[PDB]
């Protein structure tokens, strides 16, 4: 079995974004405990090991067509100095995903290859879900404000 | 045995105005989560399905009584956007509901039958509680502050 | 993210449907309980909580796609004296819900939204289902005759 | 505390009418257990305990106004011989009963005695219940028949 | 909501009653025990608890209406050094509340206002049922004597 | 054993000031509890208990030297609106206390009964305690703010 | 509540008095452990956590009071090189801390201060207890000798 090029190529590109994300949302955890924002801290290292399953699934997707994983790439990193530049960076981010995402399943599912459609469509699920999330926290932060928010989340322990 | 018709219009608008109540809890508890006000939500939820018991102890009653139980109807659902319309709206429900049960009671218990007017009474006693608490979380917001009062039911966990 | 008017109103349409479906089954229960028709009931329950099950996953995929919900308009409902009536309107409306859900589902395919064609395609499985053992229901009574069907579904306690 | 004459007239009537009810129901179930029809002769028995039960409450609220409790004076015991008699037996004598009950709640409510007219609405509701049952059982009779009806009481042991 | 002087004046004196007969009782229990009556006692104080538990219900009730408790209004105190004049005391105590209980019922239910009723007939019950005791035990009392009576409710120690 | 007449007097009016305490802090417990602050009512309703147990203790000691305790007084009981005029008043309630205690404890061992005087040095032990309680949250008070404080005394139920 | 400067006074002193005991008894347990003697060493970490316990009592004292804690000022401390110098030096703070306590007790009950007081007689009750302790090792190492005496404490224990 040897898939296209084009289903290799989009993969590839996914596995470097994976890789990105990895990089910038545990670099944003630990930024965020260095500040005491503890609950905070947590959800972002529980998001980046999510980020790491992805990273392994694609893998496993290329090694099984035949393919050369891609380990040297990287795309630009963002890192906010405030909760709301963070929460925007990775709004970015999943936006970016979520078109590549979408234009990769079409192809795919146009060349009878459906098992790697099936494996973008998990992770476009999962995308979603946690660009919703983002949007609602920084919906609660609009609203009230950034001092009254960070009084919710620090612990001292 | 076969209720007088009266009884039975009674009895089938307290379910109608169940269904009604039922529909916009779950409304409610549903768009408070999706904006992060997760207790809020817990206990709108456990709201709608109080409601729920109390249509089918209705729905039951009106079975005994060889009539026919309707689930067609329904009145005007009201939705709101922040806290306090979603009160006032909940506020308004109930006074509504509890002015037709003591109606209700008075003519059931006019006529001979007791087992009505007891569900009635029940009933009534569970839609006081639940106004009590709306006014008591409406003076809570008065007194505090949207916001001050919001920041004391948000969560982010898991 | 904000979706396409076209499949909101699908996903509405299909809401309605649930919500309709719910109110029907509940009263086919507690009318066959009133009966003596314990066994029967039972199922008529768990299939009413199967239906709001998913209503619920509906409302949750409306509001993630920031649309209103419609929680106000009811379609009609049917109501039958004997069994085999009861059986007669489930089986009219499971048809009615499968013809929308594929007709939903090829629209929501066609315009990059593969979500809410995963949520339609595991509705349209469980309504196969549920259509599937009401045919099988009403070649029973066919075969046997009303008491002797009946007969096996009564209990004293 | 001494009651008026009226209300423990009405108490012991209603006293009156449990002892013959629970003379009739064991002797039903006794007889329905000597057919063979063992599941019948259970709940027959279940009910007749009910009944006793309802008959010491009665005298316990006679012994608290200072009355004396009526145990010489029965009414008229029917018997039958088919099913359907029983059943129809059972249910004259629980319309019986309502009738007694709301006349006596609206004159022991009348003359401010409340603990009597509860003790009546209690019993009121239990009649209700069981004459639901009994009509529900006649009417299952008379769909299915008496030899069908019964072939799905009797049990080998 | 806001109820009707006349209901929360009727409530306000049965909370007084509450109140006095608390008292009362706890110090017949105290004083019984004083004299090695332990089995009086512990009944005697089991009635001052349940005593306690009316008068939180009477002021919870009170306070859903919009209402003001009055907690500084007492009766008078019946204190007794024999058994037969506490028993005589109690169930002085227990006729007067009765019969208040009966007319409040009344006058509550002719206005619509059925919670309160219920109230009211769950304390009355248990009225009823403790002037039963008191007169039972009076009676055994006068066929016994005191002597004999007393004999059988001292115990030397623990 | 009978006491002098002026340490029965000390005893007594002592019994007095804690019926007051006991029904003063009953009443703010539940007013509490009425508007959604659940934590001070948790608190206010132990400090009631224990106001109950310092009068069982007195009573005792009342009684083991033959005389007869007062439950039919009452001093005047103040009731407040907000949490500061609630805490202004445990506190006028505590300080007299205080005065009292300390005259009486003088007073009781001038004439050689010494038991007496122990009970009032725990008891006066009690007050100092909880008054130092009180100015502590009338303190947190005047820093914080009053919604800012009442922020953190609200939570829902289940 | 304000206290007197005086019993301020007195109460600053006995914390004084309890820091200084504490460095010398850890001082000297860990010179006695250096030597190989660890069940004398044993005892004497005890009593150090004991004067622990006293200096957090009369501080928490103190604070109630509305006064200043004094952490700087130290007593002289005592070292010895053989066991009988280090019982002696315990001794002669024992006797200090004692008298000190005994004219502290009366100056605080002569002006209405009791719990004070109280505080002060527990310490007191608790040094006479160690002073005890301190004379009959003294005089046990008089009668045997201090070789034979040492050699009832050491121990090879890994
Ligand atoms: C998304 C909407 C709904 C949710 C989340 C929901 C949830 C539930 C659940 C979990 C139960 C108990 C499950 C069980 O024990 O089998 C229940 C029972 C019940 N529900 Fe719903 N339900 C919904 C819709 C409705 C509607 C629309 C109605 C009426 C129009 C209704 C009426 C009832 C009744 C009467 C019961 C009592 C069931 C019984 O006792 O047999 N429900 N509901
Ligand atoms: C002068 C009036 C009162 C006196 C002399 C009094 C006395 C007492 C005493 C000494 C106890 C002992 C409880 C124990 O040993 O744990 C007690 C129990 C109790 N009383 Fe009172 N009380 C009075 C008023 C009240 C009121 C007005 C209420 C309610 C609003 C109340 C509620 C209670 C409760 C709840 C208990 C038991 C606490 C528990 O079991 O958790 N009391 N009473
Ligand atoms: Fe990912
Ligand atoms: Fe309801
Ligand atoms: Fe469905
Ligand atoms: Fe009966
Ligand atoms: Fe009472
Ligand atoms: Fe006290
Ligand atoms: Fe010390
Ligand atoms: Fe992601
Ligand atoms: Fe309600
Ligand atoms: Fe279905
Ligand atoms: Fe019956
Ligand atoms: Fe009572
Ligand atoms: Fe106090």
């Amino acid at each position: 079995m040897q898939g296209d090029p084009e289903v290799i190529e989009f993969l590839n590109e996914q596995l470097t974004a994976e890789l990105t994300a990895i990089n910038q949302y545990f670099l944003h955890a630990k930024l965020q405990d260095h500040k005491g924002w503890t609950k905070l801290a947590k959800y972002t290292r529980a998001e980046s090991f999510d980020e790491m399953r992805h990273a392994e699934v694609l893998t496993d997707r290329i090694l099984l067509l035949d393919g050369l994983p891609n380990y040297q790439r990287l795309f630009h990193v963002r890192v906010g100095q405030s909760v709301t530049e963070m929460f925007q960076a990775d709004r970015e981010v999943e936006l970016e995903a979520i078109d590549r995402l979408r234009r990769g399943i079409e192809v795919m599912r146009a060349k009878h290859d459906i098992t790697s459609a099936n494996v973008f469509e998990a992770i476009l699920a999962d995308e979603e879900h946690h660009i919703d999330y983002l949007e609602t926290q920084l919906d609660l932060i609009e609203k009230l404000g950034e001092s009254l928010y960070l009084s919710t989340v620090i612990e001292q322990t």
